[PDB]
């Protein structure tokens, strides 16, 4: 009997997250474009959002030769068998838009600045691997933003706080 | 009255994310280590993971010269002082430890391999930026990652599927 | 019996200030931030001002190898016998705000330019110094402000008056 | 109707600081040196001080090409000609003199060391700076250095302790 | 099921000492300094003892390349599978300091003379080894210290007895 | 009338430390080995552990010829008449050994690991030092091991946290 963890047991307590569903809607809305970004890469435009204000997401899934070196385990013994890996990446590319309409003239005022995200997960290709270890693993990024706490670890890295625990 | 939005009023609809309080116990047993892995960043070890099985987390902060250039968006008729913005990055390196006791000797064998992954939040200084705006991206990504279902966004990609929506 | 002064009688007379207590606030809302300025240099962020206009403060303090060099003192017989003196720094980046909403557009109208300002004290380190010493020639410094008048040294110099007092 | 202020309300609480007037003594006995210290600034001599242990004070102006570049702003939706500000300075050297006389010999004996002190505030050049801005980011300096304890915010780092407020 | 211990059965008698928290004034007042001790060596001050009168700690960890080789192990077998161990290093450097006023003149004379000390934990880098291992070995030194008599280990070793037991 | 210090006031707050008599036993079993560590080092065997899991510690005396040069005093005047001093140093080797009967031959599988310690205790010989003193500064290194907390300083350092407090 072999037990595999993450080092500590999985806290029992759970932050519970109300996501709105914008995958749902951008799942239907959702209109292929070119593979720019990379040969690996598909490059997707979600339909909902005005023509004069897209907002596109790009998938990629990249190979990476060594997945030891880049990571830090502290013994050569442990190493698997191969060392090769596999790196997953979702790339979005939004756009805020404030407009209301000016009294003096009909034309609309509109300022939309730019906000972009990514996501990425690398992971070793080995049958260790579980999608328990990379479902968690995601869960544990999610859990490291602090998103219940609206001045929290996401809004002090917005602000600029580089050391944030101390 | 100005309607500002990312060009689709935001989905009524809320996925539930019950998500381990993986940040809780890091925050507490966080412990700060120098800053090799970049110049402007905090590189942080979690003391809760034992000591053979490293757990580290490093945040960043850089400012971007110019928002609008990697952006699609019609370029806008509203006076810039400047077009620069902050991208805030999260990376972290965990590892995924199997481990067992050999049958013949009583010393037991280990195999571990490495996981990884990084978040990523850029968005442009300016004063119509909110919070409302910036957490709205974030979880707009973790909604794209459809993590309700087990064969789902994210087990696509780690499977290895680029064009995910079609 | 040995006397030590500054050369001057320190005056009886006292200008009294009300200061707001800034200080206070900031010591309630500041939050770390990196180390950026200088490696003896911890940089601090206070919270109570709005995260789309931050105000910083940054410490710092630097050995200074020889303090008489830099310094005037009429014969080399009054030296100490050690030389190695302490430098204090206080460095602060705020930002004033003018806002109002624009009529025509709900959007508000913001312009906000930046002021900053920094404290310095060294010292040379001897059994000879007392806070006494340093928190007077402190106090010096804010007197040769004169603040209580309305224009005054401070508001001449701000003007561009080089040469003060003749 | 515009509400300007530093993104919080100026803290109504009031800290009196009693200051001996140091100033006025040095104003009426200041006398005018050559510059030699700066290229564009004014030094003076303190004649009160006795002749053989003098203390000096300079102040200089010098203007700044841009300000916005040192200080983290949201750049911002408003024209600006040009962007360039003044940064004065007030440098103060003084002598904190410790005298006795040898008991053997009646020829005193005296030991000095040397005290430093350096005030600067900057500011953009801007209609919108007032003297409220510019003498409020004056006091909120003197605030932070929490002079009236004497285990103080000044002291610490006279004690050499880099992360003040944590 | 495997059996483990140093060789013999920890003793259940247990020697009390009542150690001044000096660590945690040392803590609170500890600053970074530049770690000009070591590489991987970061070096602190520590601000509550006087400027002129500092006392310093600095902290290290060396990982050793065999562990084995060094200590004295009999048969070679038993080495484990990797002979990599980290090695972990505290000095301290601190300053009795006596002072009195000279009768002559008031200046007082001050001779203070140093005391240093070093404490080291190496420990083969493997799965076996407990904190259990490693906090007995740390607790073993302190008690071979023989700190309760007055006159004992330790005073006999400040006083030069090298064969302390016979 | 002179007055001696470390610099403050001693913590009146006791951590108070259970420590095992380990001593105690190494005491009454320790056999004299020969001096091969040092000319004026005498190393120690414990037979109290079997004869093929050895648990030696060495004693040894080394008179330094300048304490000051090694160890940082800001001024050179302060230094005493003779900088000759006096360092102690105790070394202890250990074996965590485990150990399990091979399920295929009944002949046990040990796999026994090294740990190893030292302490270190250097003090300018000079009548002004007292036992009080270097007593105090051997309990000041215990302290700094934040030995009552689980997860503290020295399990920091284990775990290769070379910045502890910042």
């Amino acid at each position: 009997s072999y037990t595999q963890s993450f080092g500590y047991t999985i806290p029992t307590e759970k932050d519970t997250l109300e996501i709105p569903q914008y995958q749902a809607l951008l799942a239907k809305k959702a209109s292929y474009m070119d593979d720019s970004q990379g040969k690996n890469t598909a490059t997707y435009m979600n339909t909902a959002a005005p023509k004069d204000q897209p907002e596109t997401i790009t998938f990629g899934v990249n190979k990476v030769d060594n997945v030891y070196k880049q990571s830090n385990v502290q013994n050569q013994t442990f190493y698997a068998s191969s060392s090769k890996g596999t790196k997953i990446r979702i790339d979005g590319k939004r756009i805020w838009r404030t407009q209301s309409t000016d009294v003096n003239t009909g034309l609309p005022v509109i300022v939309d600045c730019p906000l972009w995200t990514s996501f990425t997960l690398g992971f070793a290709d080995f049958t260790l691997v579980d999608d328990s270890a990379r479902k968690s693993t995601i869960e544990w990024m999610i859990s490291q933003l602090e998103l219940l706490k609206d001045d929290g670890v996401w809004s002090k890295l917005c602000s600029g706080v580089t050391r944030i625990y101390g």
